[PDB]
C-alpha cells in the first residue's frame, strides 16, 4: 500500500518551507504580487493529474527554467523568485512519479486528478502530519541531486514570493547573466568573464583583419566557391597564417600539441558553418543557433578534448573564437552563401559564445567520468561499463562473498578480450576463480589468473573471447574473503578493474587496449 | 526469511531428474563408473560453502568444460554424460549465489559449508518436498537461459552416468568434433563441415605457390627485412595478385564491396601475425593460438562485419584462410622472425581454424543486437543504450503513464543531440510534454515535439545538447494513455526510438547521425 509509493524516510514536516521557481521574462514582478493558476497554458503539466504549481529546491536548476518560451536557445532569461509558505507544510516524498499507482497505492479516487485531491482537506488530514498543506517531493532528474516539488494550485495560493534574481536587470549581452549565476554553484569550476572575453574577440577579430600578411593570405583566396577539399586547404594555410599573429600567441603555443586543435579541425570547422547558413539564417540569432548546435567538431574551437576544458582562460578563449570567426569569413565565399562579411563578425560569435557557455556549464556540473558508477569507457572500439552501481561497489568488513559484472562489447568487427586485471588482498579480497569467468553470448569461460605485484591478478579466459556487434560478455568477478576484517586505503593500489583488448606494438613495445572500470571500496 | 533466498515458483519434485557434466580427455569413460569426489582439486570450488558435484541442464553448455585443462584454447575435448538421479529429487531454485545470506537466510549452521549441509538429511527434509535428495538451481550465466545444478557430493554417489557423446572417438581434427556438436544446438546457424574446409584449404594453398604470376609476385618481395610501411606495399600488391587466381574467384566477388575485406586488411593482418610469431611460438599450436587470439583484424579474413557472418560458405572460408596462410609466408620475411615456409602452411592454419570456430558459435548463440534491450548502440562515436531491460518496453491495455529512460553519451570531443523521433499513436501512445525530457550532468532540458507522418514525432532539446567524455544525459520519455484498448502491430510503424546526433552533408543531402534504441510493446 502507502509504503510503497511513499518515502517517510525522508518525508518531513518544515516551517516555513521555502524554494525556488524559475520565471519567464515579463514575469518576473507580476509573478511577486502572488502564485496563481494561469488562464492561459497546460497550467503544470500536459497530464491532468500532474496539474500543479512547480518549483524546485536547487535556485541554478530553477535558472534553467527562464528563458523565453519564444526562443529558448538565445532569448533573455528572466529570473528566478522564492516561494515561502507560511507555516507548517508536509513535504511527502514519493518513491513512484505514476499517478494511477500512487492513486491505488494511496487509496484515493481513481477519477479524481492526483494533484487536485493532495490540496484537499482529507487528502492534508491523512499526510499532512499536521501541517497546513501537503506538496510532493520527487528527485528532479537523473545525474541530479535536487528535488521537484509539485504544489496543488489552490494550496499554492498561500505561497510568499520574494525576487532571487531577475537576470535583464544584470543588463549583460545574451545568457551572459544566467550563465553566470549558475556557475556560482561551483564557486575547478568555469567561471570566464564574458564581457571580457566579448571585448578581446572583438578588438583581435579587428587586428587580424589589418594583419598585412593575413590581409595577403586572403589574396591568394580563390574568393568564389571551390570544393571543400581546395577550400579545407585554402582554409589551413590561412589559419596557420593567422596563428602567426601575436594576439593569438598564447592560443598558438596551447593548440600546438592535441590534434583536436588542430589547424585541420578549425578549417573543417568553418567549412561546417559555411555550408550552414544562408541569408535568414545568418539574419536571426536562434535560427543561427539552431544550426550550429548540430554541427560535430565544436570541441576544437572550445579546446575542449578527453573530458577537460583545456581553453579556460578569458585571452586564450577569446583567441580561438576570433581565429575561428576570421575562418568563418574566409569559408564563407568558397563554400557557402550569403555576406561572409556580417555573419561571421556578428551573429556567429553571438551564437558560438553560448554554445561555449552551454557546454562549460555541463562541466561545471558534477558528472561521473568513463567507466564510473554505470557510465561506460569507450576506446579502441570497445565500450565497457559496470552493469549497474552495486556491481562497482566492492563492499569490506565481512568474512564471504561478492559478484560484480562488467558489460563488455565492440561496435563492429570482432575485437579479442586479452584477460583482466584485478585488485587482491589477501583474505581481505581473494579472487574465486570458480565462480569468476566471461560470458559470451551466454558460453561461460573460466579464467587462469596469475600473480603480479600492486596486489594484482592477470586473468585470461581459457577459451578465445572476441566481442563486436552481436557478440557481447559479462565479465562476471567473485570476490572470497576470508577475514572479517576492512580492506585499508593503504593495502589497496589500483581504483579500477582492468580489462585488456587486443595487442599493438605501439612504440615497438607491444600494448593491450586497456579499459578501465573504476570502483569504490565501502562498508 | 527463506523465500528471500529460494524462488519456490520455480522449484519442483521431478522423478528421475537428469542433467549433463562436460568431461575431460581421460575421464570419459571411468567417470561412467560413478560420481566421486576426487582426491586431487578444489572439488568443485575454490570456496569451501560450493564444493560438490556441477551439471547443468544444456549438454551444449556441459560441452564447453571438456577440454584438456592443460592445453584450454587447442587441446582435444573429451565428451558429455548424462547424470541421472534415480526416484524423486527436488530442484531447489536459489534467487542468490552468496552462500552466507542463504545460510543465514535459510536459518541454517553458519559455520559449515553450505554445499554439505544440503545433503543433509534435515535439510533434505525440510526442503525435498519428499524428494531423496536436493540439488541447487542457479542461472547458468548471464546472456544464458541455461541453468546450473550443485549437487552435494555424497548424494551425488547415487547418480547414474552415461555417454551423450565422447568427442575423441570421432576422430576430427582439432576441435572439430565438439563445434560440430554445438552447431546443433541452431539446426541461419553456421553449420561448416571444417573437414571440407580443411582439405580445401590444403589444395588452395598448394596451387597458389604453383601459380606463376604468385610465384613472380614473391619475386618481387624484398625477402628480407623492410618497414611495415614497405611490407603493407608489397603485401597489398601480393594480395592484389593472388586474388586473381581463379581459385579464389568466389572471395573475389564477396570482397569487392566491404572495407573490412579490403587487401589492406588483409595485408595489416598478416603483417601483425608474422610480428608476432617466434620460433617457440610457431612450435606449439597453444602458443600459436594464445597469440593469434589477442590480434586485432581478424574479422577482416573471417567476413565478419556489421553482425554477420559473410563468409558462410566452405569454398569461400576455405579461400579466405589459404589466401590469408599465403600472405603470412609472405610478410614473415619482411617483417617477423622464424621459418616462414612452416609456420604458414600448418600451425597458422590450424590455429585460424580454431579462431573461426570460437566466433562462428557465439554467432551461433542467441544475443541481442545494437540498441536491444541494455545493449549498447555505437555509432559515429555515441554511446546509448536502455538504462534497464523494462525501459525497452513499452506496456499497453491500460489508461495512464509509463516513463523510459535511455542513456547517452560520446568518446571524447562534445557531439551534439539535435533531437529524437518517437512513436505516436493517438490515445494509445502519446507523448506527455512535460514530463519528457533530456538530462544533461542533472541540467533537465525540456522538448518541444512535431507530428511527422509514419506515426512519429520530432522532439528537439528547448537548449543545445552535448554529450561526451565527461558529459553524459538521460533521454527521459514519458508516455501517456487516454485509451485502455491495446496498441496493435497496425498501429505501429517504428520498432525503435531514434536519437539523432550530429548532421552531416553525406550525399550533398544534409543527414544526421542515427542511433535506434529497439522497443517491445506488450501486456
Ligand atoms: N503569477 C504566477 N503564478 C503562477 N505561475 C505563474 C505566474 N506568473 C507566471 N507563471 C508561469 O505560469 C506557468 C505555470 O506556473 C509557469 O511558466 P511556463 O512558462 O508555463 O513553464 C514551462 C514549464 O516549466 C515548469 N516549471 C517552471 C518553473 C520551475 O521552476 N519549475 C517548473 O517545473 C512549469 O510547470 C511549466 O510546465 P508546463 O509547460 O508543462 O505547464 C510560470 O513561470
Ligand atoms: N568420476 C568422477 N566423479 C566426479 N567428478 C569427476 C569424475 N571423473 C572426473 N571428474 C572431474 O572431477 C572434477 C569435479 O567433478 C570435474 O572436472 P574439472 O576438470 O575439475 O572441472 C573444472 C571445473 O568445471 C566445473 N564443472 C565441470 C563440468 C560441468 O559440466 N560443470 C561444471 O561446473 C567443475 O566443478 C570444476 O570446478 P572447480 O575447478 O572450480 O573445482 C570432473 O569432470
Amino acid at each position: 500500500g502507502a509504503d510503497d509509493v511513499v518515502d517517510s524516510s525522508k518525508s518531513f514536516v518544515m516551517e516555513n518551507f521555502s524554494s525556488y521557481h524559475g520565471t519567464k521574462p515579463g514575469y518576473v514582478d507580476s509573478i511577486q504580487k502572488g502564485i496563481q493558476k494561469p488562464k492561459s497554458g497546460t497550467q503544470g503539466n500536459y497530464d491532468d493529474d500532474w496539474k500543479g504549481f512547480y518549483s524546485t529546491d536547487n535556485k541554478y536548476d530553477a535558472a534553467g527554467y527562464s528563458v523565453d518560451n519564444e526562443n529558448p536557445l538565445s532569448g533573455k532569461a528572466g529570473g528566478v523568485v522564492k516561494v515561502t509558505y507560511p507555516g507548517l507544510t508536509k513535504v511527502l516524498a514519493l518513491k513512484v512519479d505514476n499517478a494511477e499507482t500512487i492513486k491505488k497505492e494511496l487509496g484515493l479516487s481513481l477519477t479524481e486528478p492526483l494533484m487536485e485531491q493532495v490540496g484537499t482537506e482529507e487528502f492534508i488530514k491523512r499526510f499532512g502530519d499536521g501541517a497546513s498543506r501537503v506538496v510532493l517531493s520527487l528527485p528532479f532528474a537523473e545525474g541530479s541531486s535536487s528535488v521537484e516539488y509539485i504544489n496543488n494550485w489552490e494550496q499554492a495560493k498561500a505561497l510568499s514570493v520574494e525576487l532571487e534574481i531577475n537576470f535583464e536587470t544584470r543588463g549583460k549581452r545574451g545568457q551572459d547573466a544566467m550563465y553566470e549565476y549558475m556557475a556560482q554553484a561551483c564557486a575547478s569550476c568555469i567561471n570566464l568573464d564574458w564581457d571580457v572575453i566579448r571585448d578581446k574577440t572583438k578588438t583581435k577579430i579587428e587586428s587580424l583583419k589589418e594583419h598585412g600578411p593575413i590581409k595577403n593570405k586572403m589574396s591568394e583566396s580563390p574568393n568564389k566557391t571551390v570544393s571543400e577539399e581546395k577550400a579545407k586547404q585554402y582554409l589551413e594555410e590561412f589559419h596557420q597564417t593567422a596563428l602567426e599573429h601575436p594576439e593569438l600567441s598564447e592560443l598558438k603555443t596551447v593548440t600546438g600539441t592535441n590534434p583536436v586543435f588542430a589547424g585541420a579541425n578549425y578549417a573543417a570547422w568553418a567549412v561546417n558553418v559555411a555550408q550552414v547558413i544562408d541569408s535568414e539564417t545568418a539574419d536571426n540569432l536562434e535560427k543561427t543557433t539552431a544550426a550550429l548546435s548540430i554541427l560535430p567538431g565544436i570541441g576544437s574551437v572550445m579546446g575542449i578534448a578527453d573530458g577537460a576544458v583545456h581553453h579556460n582562460t578569458e585571452e586564450i578563449v577569446a583567441q580561438s573564437i576570433a581565429l575561428s570567426s576570421l575562418m568563418v569569413a574566409q569559408a564563407i565565399p568558397l563554400v557557402g552563401e550569403l555576406v561572409d562579411i556580417g555573419f561571421a563578425a556578428y551573429n556567429f560569435v553571438e551564437s558560438i559564445i553560448n554554445l561555449f557557455q552551454v557546454v562549460h556549464n555541463s562541466y561545471n556540473r558534477p558528472a561521473y567520468s568513463p567507466g564510473h558508477k554505470t557510465q561506460p569507457f569507450l576506446h579502441d572500439g570497445y565500450a565497457v561499463s559496470w552493469n549497474t552501481v552495486e556491481d562497482s561497489i566492492i563492499r569490506t568488513g565481512f568474512q564471504g562473498e561478492s559478484g560484480h559484472d562488467i558489460k563488455i562489447t565492440a561496435e563492429n568487427t570482432p575485437l579479442p578480450i586479452a584477460g583482466v586485471l584485478l585488485p587482491t588482498i589477501p583474505g581481505k579480497l581473494d579472487v574465486n576463480k570458480s565462480k569468476t569467468h566471461i560470458s559470451v553470448n551466454g558460453r561461460k569461460i573460466r579464467m587462469r589468473c596469475r600473480a603480479i605485484d600492486g596486489d594484482v591478478t592477470f586473468c585470461r579466459p581459457k577459451s578465445p573471447v572476441y566481442v563486436g556487434n552481436g557478440v557481447h560478455a559479462n565479465l562476471h568477478v567473485a570476490f572470497h574473503r576470508s577475514s572479517s576484517e576492512k580492506i585499508h586505503s593503504n593495502e589497496i593500489s589500483s581504483d579500477s578493474i582492468g580489462v585488456l583488448g587486443y595487442q599493438k606494438t605501439v612504440d615497438h613495445t607491444k600494448v593491450n587496449s586497456k579499459l578501465s572500470l573504476f570502483f569504490e571500496i565501502k562498508s
